[PDB]
């Protein structure tokens, strides 16, 4: 991922976290189908 570090954003249903350095995310794993 390239994010802005500790911002929050979609990927489609799920809620994602951008790590410290902007360079991977965290997200929420609901299946959105």
């Amino acid at each position: 991922s390239s994010c802005q570090p500790g911002t929050t954003f979609r990927r489609d249903c799920n809620t994602c976290v951008c790590n410290r350095d902007g360079t991977n995310a965290a997200c929420t794993l609901r299946a959105c189908l």
